[PDB]
Parts: structure tokens; sequence; C-alpha cells
């Protein structure tokens, strides 16, 4: 039996570049993967563009990368998306389809997919006089394209409702699903996505109430760590909260990673040890992913002796960089943890700062004469708390050191912006710390630079609804 797992390249941004996506796949093969999709979002010839053809260093660029997939035995899809704009009903839009997927084959390519996720649910007047549906027009489009293309072993199409939320009203009496699964030829397999767009977590009856319908097992295209729906957010957890039991219901996995390239060690290091557990702990492959993750920062830049100065007992110590230690790494996946929860350490940080400013009037001000264990409590607490604060920029301080700065300098805005506030943090917690014989405001330096925030976007934030 064959079975799919691997990584899609479909998120909006810069994209990748092919010295990336080599490595890419030099870690797929280590990782025992073996499929990579092809459809990224923001490729001219990709969706906008696809009726155009590719040029000669575009040639040579696609053969390269399809060449070095073969050497590494990691299958290749190519994807298209032409629902923005395809006409059904006029022969020539058929005929360009397959003249692009034909230059795609002779570049060497195999697989091929089909792309219909958000579009329009209408059709232009002409299809109207052909096409009972809409579901009717894309299934007869992509089972004449899967004919000519002489049936391969692997085809994927993504039906428009790629997610319970967009089927109505439900996904079992879904007209949209039903047609596809009668009107689609067998040799396709489905993409899906889950009961949402970002699925929290995928109850097995979800997947079965899916399968009454499209006849098929479907595969399952995971968000769980896209990042291009709110692209302040970083994730760095491990592969968490899908059941294993899933594997023999379904024909493959495969995940949408960060938009940084360098940001998904973990998270593909977790989708592999999460397929290979059962042809599973959250926990432990978080810990086992950084621990392997901890051997590409190398050693911190260090002066190499390899005549020199050594200094004396009165003279400045030479500067010295300390090492970067697993600890580092755990805290700094915790602060980028998931879309849905945090790690365990920064809620804590989060509840701990949330307490001690709830309880700051009870001691701040002339607090002489009050109840001595509260005053003992609260500073014993505030004190952790600046430990931890002091941890997260020791942290930031450490990483800057690396060697090999590609980690770092690819998602190094999120960690510079997380440990500024840290910053900011621990500064009022010290201020409310010296209230009771310091009267002054609450300042950074003689001003407050977190009043301004993040510009238009925090002024903006400070604005919208809470809970409290």
């Amino acid at each position: 039996r064959r079975f799919l797992c691997g990584v899609v390249e479909g998120f909006y941004g810069r994209p990748w570049v092919m010295e990336q996506r080599k490595e890419l796949f030099r870690r797929l093969q280590k990782w025992e993967l073996n499929t990579y999709l092809y459809a990224p979002k923001d490729d001219y010839k990709h969706r906008m563009f696809w009726r155009e053809m590719y040029s000669v260093e575009e040639a040579e660029q696609l053969m390269t990368l399809i060449s070095a997939a073969r050497e590494y035995e990691i299958e290749f899809i190519y994807a298209i998306s032409p629902g923005l704009d395809i006409t059904f009903s006029n022969p020539k839009e058929v005929s360009t389809l397959k003249r692009k997927l034909d230059q795609v084959s002779q570049f060497g390519c195999r697989s091929f997919a089909l792309l219909f996720d958000d579009i329009d649910h209408n059709m232009c007047a002409a299809d109207k006089e052909v096409f009972s549906s809409f579901a009717h027009a894309q299934v007869s489009i992509t089972n004449e394209i899967y004919q000519y293309l002489g049936e391969p072993e692997t085809f994927l199409f993504c039906p428009t409702e790629y997610c319970g939320t967009f089927c109505y009203p439900n996904v079992s009496q879904s007209p949209y699903l039903r047609t596809v699964g009668e009107k689609l030829l067998p040799g396709i397999e489905v993409l899906w996505t889950g009961p949402k767009v970002v699925s929290k977590e995928i109850p097995v009856e979800s997947i079965e109430e899916v399968s009454k319908i499209i006849k098929r097992a479907p595969v399952i295209w995971d968000n769980i760590h896209a990042n291009d729906y709110d692209q302040k957010r970083l994730f760095l957890g491990p592969y968490k909260g899908r059941s294993t039991e899933l594997i023999p219901r379904l024909k493959g996995v495969l995940t949408n990673p960060n938009c940084e390239f360098e940001a998904n060690y973990v998270a593909i290091h977790t989708l592999a040890t999460w397929y290979k557990s059962n042809m599973y702990s959250p926990q432990m492959a978080l810990k086992l992913a950084l621990t392997e993750w901890l051997q590409e920062f190398g050693v911190p830049h260090q002066y190499s002796s390899r005549e020199q100065f050594v200094p004396g007992p009165n003279e400045k110590p030479l500067y010295t960089a300390e090492p970067v230690t697993l600890e580092d790494l755990q805290l700094l996946a915790d602060l980028f943890y998931l879309p849905y929860e945090h790690g365990p350490k920064g809620a804590q940080m989060l509840r701990e700062f949330q307490w001690l400013r709830a309880n700051s009037s009870v001691v701040s001000v002339n607090c002489k004469g009050k109840d001595s264990e509260k005053i003992e409590e609260w500073r014993s607490r505030a004190a952790k708390f600046e430990e931890m604060c002091g941890l997260v920029m020791g942290m930031f301080t450490r990483l800057s050191n690396c060697a090999n700065r590609t980690i770092l300098y690819d998602m190094y805005s999120y960690v510079w912006d997380i440990k500024s506030i840290m910053s900011m943090v621990k500064s009022f917690v010290q201020w409310l710390g010296c209230r009771s014989h310091s009267s002054a405001q609450f300042l950074i330096g003689d001003q407050e630079p977190w009043a301004f925030r993040g510009g238009l976007a925090g002024e903006f934030q400070r604005l919208l609804p809470i809970d409290g």
C-alpha cells in the first residue's frame, strides 16, 4: 500500500528559492517523507497567469528542481489553479490547459494537480447553457484533463468547498460534494482540510462523514502551521491534535509550512515522527525535534587563534559568546507555539504577569502596616517574573551570536519583537515594585515608548473587544 506524506508550498508571500528547496529535499529524505506539492500562491504562472508558457530560463529552473527531486526519490507534484478566469465551454481554454501541462511534462514532471480553491461560486452565461452546476463543469474539465494526461498514478483535485465551513448547509447534504462524488473519476484523489480552514482538531467522525460522500479516502491539507492569515504569528510548536487512527483511513498528509523557510524544521520533523509511528506523544516529539535541531546551530563565532594577546588580572576580559542551549530553544518554541494556544511557559508567564498587575495596588504605595505575607508573596512573584524576562533576553542575546546566522535572520523580527516587549514589561514591573518609595511615573528613559506601540496597527488593536 502507498501513502502520501509531505509538504505543500501554498502560502502567500515571497516564494522560496532553489537553494532552499534543495535543502528541503535533503531534509525530507533524511526524515523519510515522500511528497512535495508545488502550488505557490504568488507564482504568476501558477494561478494568476496560468495561460502563459514558461521561458527558457524558467525552464532551466524547473528542470533543475525536478532532476534534484528525482535524485532524492521525492515525488514532485505540479499544481495549476485556473479557477480565477477559466471558461469551461471554450475548447481553446481546454487546449491551452493541455498545452501547459504538456510543457510541464516535457521537463520530466510526473504528477499533476488542479486546484479550484478560493474562487467564486458563479459561472459565465456561456457555461450556464452547457453545465447544470458549477461542480459539473469542474468535474468535467478535471476528468478531461485526467484522460488526456494518460491516467498518471498520482493526481490531486481540490474542491472549491475544501472545508466544512464552506459547505452549505452541511457536509453530508451539500449538492456540490454529492455531484463531485458521483461524477468524479475513481482515479483522482481529493484534498480536504477538516471542519475549518485552520482546524484545531480533527475528530474521526468528520472524516467518516466526508468519506460517506466522496466515496474515497481524502488527502489531508493541514494548515496547522500556516501563517498567511495573520503574518504577525510564528508557529514553532509540534504537530498536535490529530489522531493517529486516521492513518489507515487517509490517502496522505500534506502540511502547509510557515512562510519563513528556516522556521519549519520542527513542524516537518514532528510530522515525520507522527506518520512513522503507526505505519505518539506531542511533547516527546517536540523534545526529539529540538534535540535534533540544536545540531544545526553549530557553535557561536569565537576569536580564532588557530601570537595572540592574553589578558592579565587587571585587564578587561576578551569578548566571549555563550553557546545556544536546549533550554533557549524550548523557551523560543513556547513563545511561538500554536495558532490556538501558547506553550506552558508563555502561558504561565502571561498568567503570572496578569496576577501581579491585578494586585499591584495592594502594597504599591504606603503599604507599611499592611499584611507582610502579601508584601513578601508579591515581591517574590515579581522576582520570579523578572528572572523569566531575563531568561528571554538572554535567549535572544545568545541566539544573536550563532555562527550560522541564516536560521536567525529568517525569523529575526519575531524574536526581536518578543524580547523588546519582555524588556518593556520588566521595566513596568520594576516601576510597580518601586512605588512605595518612588512616586515617579512609569517611564523608559524619560518618556513612554510603549504608548506608540506598533504604530497604527497597535493603536487599532487597542480598540478591539475583549472578554474582560
